[PDB]
């Protein structure tokens, strides 16, 4: 019965032959520091007990990062900002975004920045977070939020797995290799990753998370596509379920949500109801990007996996900045259509469409910035306005607003009742409740050490991204197929390989990366090219009103219309004007003298408004704000100096859906692999034959830039386009013999 308890401020106190945290300080026992009593009335008490300022500090969650004084060699102290927000705003939600790695010697702390933080040092910053929590009048503890951590960038000590459609490649392909079929693919591999994640993530007090994501990549233009799971929603909905079981456990609550002390990641799942269908995939963190479409009409699909997350008890949601464009109400009276609002705003998406119609339990956590930066829909209000709109509509925290005296004033002036603070403040407690936080909120910072990394987490890592490979294309010569390699030869390298280890599985290695200025070596007479690339955009330079860049006519115009619900068009987005007018700085619209430009820098990814459809290698080489790494030019330099194209091995990594072009010459590469996220020594040890590929495509793959610009936003694959797929969903090939 007696769970464990730690108290590093407050007293401990004995009753009835069990032991409790005293965390209001009085010596004796309220009933919500009686883990004997059910959460509801823990609940019931402590929010009697609460000011009005201390629900509404509930209400905000803000970026809390380690920092470092360059004095005792500590790193791991609280920021500057810690003291504020705890003690003046009251907040107990906090986003964690240090990398988390082991530092190189030489390394002092910099200037600014946020730094690297060992296992240790990150569970010792956020205990000394706890322990100033549990200081608070109330000794509520503090919940830590985060974006993902155990992903290869092609982090830091977290065992390093491929990217979400890596991992979802591995379950197609490992259902295939048993069924003979890629439908919704075998979760033992999904749960393999979880339970790695689950216990680092708990090893240094982590236990919250911003995601996953069960948005749907059915529009490739979307930056966003480099974290999609995959474009079908079935087996979206399938990965949420199998996450959301092993990362918050099985133990369902009587209000239906899946925590327990066993928890140890309460996802926040994202972005409600699907952030996929994005027009022309223009992304809403900018003002260009305000819109999602639909014109499959498939609304419902996309919030498909977040029924599927919800009804296996998920703690929290996040909805999305975007704007629906002329979407149904669903179980509505015929021809209503949802607000031309951003997601968080609108009651009839969060209140009626999450919580009545879907059955949503938990609380609703905004996307960061919807206040004061991306209020879409609402530009002309003011931010206590904005704030009363997003809380009434049911959001129950907001995120990157740390202003707690405006939520105050907001119910002194009868915008906010009584009643929707208390109802917000008893949805956020709860899962700190349940996830036993009341009796031991702090965690052993040298057992993060001992798991953070530990060997057998990497090992499930890094047969994941064995697993996770897709071969596209293996071309029979005479001798047999390209792959696998055969066993030594001359090899030529270009892109991120890393010589010494191809060297190391016994290939004479010729080194085609060259600084610039150096000459390149020629191909000719190598075995074997080994080329690994992809398209990253270039987009830094955006500018919103310069006349060279958003404002420049020869870029065209933006093609989004959202009428707003006053009848009039949303500013830059009647459908004619030019690419920059959207943003505030242009069309300053709101109560501010000379609002900065929110898309400046394009700062999140994405490439420039106008090129978002140039998918193409041969149209990225060429872009403005694409770049191929390395350069196409170079490519087909080198595959023309070893003459036959069936010695060269194309990895491919696609970050987003790209398009390999009849016109880019890359189809004629003896092999084609697509590649999630993986280590050098995995891509060998699949290329040489040690292990035969097996994932199979997440997402369909298209030949020709106008299939990209003919297909639905909201529909997955190309079926409806005049070229259609290159490559479909499910597709990959094996070894055979
Ligand atoms: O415009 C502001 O810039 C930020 C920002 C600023 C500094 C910084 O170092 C990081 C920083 O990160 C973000 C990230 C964003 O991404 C959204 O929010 C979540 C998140 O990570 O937070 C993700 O889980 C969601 O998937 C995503 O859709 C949005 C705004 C800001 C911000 C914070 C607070 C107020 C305003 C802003
Ligand atoms: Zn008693
Ligand atoms: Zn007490
Ligand atoms: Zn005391
Ligand atoms: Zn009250
Ligand atoms: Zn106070
Ligand atoms: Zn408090
Ligand atoms: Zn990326
Ligand atoms: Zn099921
Ligand atoms: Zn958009
Ligand atoms: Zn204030
Ligand atoms: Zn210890
Ligand atoms: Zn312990
Ligand atoms: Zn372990
Ligand atoms: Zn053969
Ligand atoms: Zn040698
Ligand atoms: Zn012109
Ligand atoms: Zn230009
Ligand atoms: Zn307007
Ligand atoms: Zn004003
Ligand atoms: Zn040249
Ligand atoms: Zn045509
Ligand atoms: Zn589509």
């Amino acid at each position: 019965e007696q769970p464990e308890l730690e108290a590093r401020v407050k007293e401990i106190i004995e009753v009835d032959g069990y032991q409790f945290r005293d965390l209001n300080d009085n010596g004796e026992l309220d009933p919500y520091e009686d883990w004997r009593l059910p959460t509801p009335e823990r609940v019931a008490d402590l929010v009697g007990q609460m000011s009005l300022v201390e629900k509404s500090g509930l209400m905000l969650i803000n970026t809390l990062n380690a920092a470092c004084d360059p004095q005792t060699g500590e790193f791991g102290v609280l920021p500057a900002q810690a003291d504020n927000y705890i003690n003046t705003q009251h907040m107990h939600r906090f986003v964690f975004r240090n990398v988390v790695d082991v530092r190189a010697e030489g390394v002092e702390c910099t200037g600014t920045g946020t730094p690297v933080v060992s296992p240790a040092e990150a569970a010792t910053f956020t205990n000394a977070v706890q322990e100033m929590s549990e200081a608070t009048r109330l000794g509520i503890p503090s919940l830590f939020k985060s974006n993902a951590r155990n992903h290869i960038d092609p982090a830091g000590a977290f065992s390093a797995f491929p990217k979400e459609a890596g991992i979802a490649a591995a379950a197609l392909g490992e259902q295939a290799r048993r069924t003979g079929e890629a439908t919704t693919g075998d979760m033992s591999v999904v749960a393999d990753f979880a339970d790695v994640m689950g216990e680092e993530w708990a090893s240094i007090g982590l236990r919250g998370m911003y995601g996953y994501m069960a948005d749907l990549s059915t529009e490739p233009r979307w930056y966003r596509t480099h974290e999609t799971f995959t474009e079908d929603a079935y087996l979206a909905a399938e990965i949420m379920e199998t996450l959301v079981q092993t990362l918050q456990g099985e133990e369902l609550t009587d209000n239906g949500l899946a925590l327990s002390p066993q928890t140890r990641v309460a996802l926040t799942l994202k972005h409600f109801p699907g952030g996929g269908p994005q027009e022309l995939g223009l992304d809403p963190h900018y003002a260009f990007g305000k819109a999602q479409v639909y014109p499959a009409g498939r609304f419902e699909e996309h919030f498909l996996p977040f029924q599927a997350a919800i009804d296996a008890g998920v703690s929290s949601i996040m909805p999305y900045y975007g704007v629906p464009v002329d979407v149904p109400v669903v179980g509505g009276e015929p021809g209503e259509t949802y607000p031309h609002t951003g997601f968080a705003f609108s009651d009839s998406i969060v209140n009626g469409l999450l919580r009545d119609q879907l059955g949503f339990t938990g609380y609703v956590n905004s996307a960061t910035g919807i206040i004061n930066d991306r209020a879409w829909g609402l530009e002309g209000n003011t931010v206590p306005e904005r704030v009363a709109a997003a809380i009434n509509g049911g959001t129950d925290t907001l995120s990157g607003f740390s202003d707690v005296s405006v939520i105050t004033d907001l119910y002194e002036a009868d915008l906010i009742s009584e009643e929707r603070i208390d109802l917000a403040a008893e949805r956020l407690l709860e899962p700190l409740f349940d996830m036993g936080l009341f009796e031991n909120p702090y965690v052993d910072p040298d057992v993060a050490t001992a798991t953070v990394g530990a060997d057998d987490h990497r090992a499930v890592g890094l047969d994941l991204q064995r697993k996770s490979l897709v071969l596209l294309q293996n071309e029979e010569t005479d001798e047999g197929p390209v792959l696998p390699l055969k066993e030594g030869g001359d090899v030529y390298i270009l892109g991120d390989f890393t010589e010494e280890t191809v060297e190391s599985y016994g290939y004479e290695v010729t080194n085609g990366n060259v600084a610039e200025g150096e000459e390149r070596p020629s191909a000719a007479g190598s075995d074997y090219v080994l080329i690994s690339m992809t398209a990253k955009t270039n987009a830094g330079d955006y500018v919103s009103d310069d006349p060279s860049l958003g404002l420049n006519p020869d870029h065209g115009t933006n093609p989004s219309v959202i009428i707003g619900d006053d009848g009039e068009p949303l500013p830059g987005l009647d459908g004619q004007s030019l690419w920059g007018a959207a943003d505030v700085c242009v069309h300053k619209e709101g109560h501010e003298e000379n609002p900065s430009c929110t898309d400046n820098r394009l700062r999140f990814g994405g490439a420039y408004p106008w090129e978002s459809s140039i998918l193409d290698f041969t149209g990225m080489e060429a872009a403005e704000s694409w770049e191929v790494v390395p350069s196409l030019e170079t490519i087909q330099e080198v595959m023309a100096e070893v003459e036959d194209p069936s010695k060269v091995i194309l990895h491919v990594y696609f970050r987003q859906p790209y398009v390999l072009d009849e016109e880019s010459g890359l189809r004629d590469a003896g092999a084609i692999l697509a590649g999630f996220g993986m280590t050098d020594t995995a891509l060998m040890d699949v290329l040489t034959g040690a292990y035969a590929p097996q994932g199979k495509l997440p997402f369909a793959l298209a030949g020709t830039r106008e299939a990209i610009i003919e297909q639905d936003s909201d529909r997955p694959g190309y079926d409806e386009t005049e070229d259609g797929a290159l490559y479909p969903f499910g597709y990959g090939l094996t070894y055979e013999d």
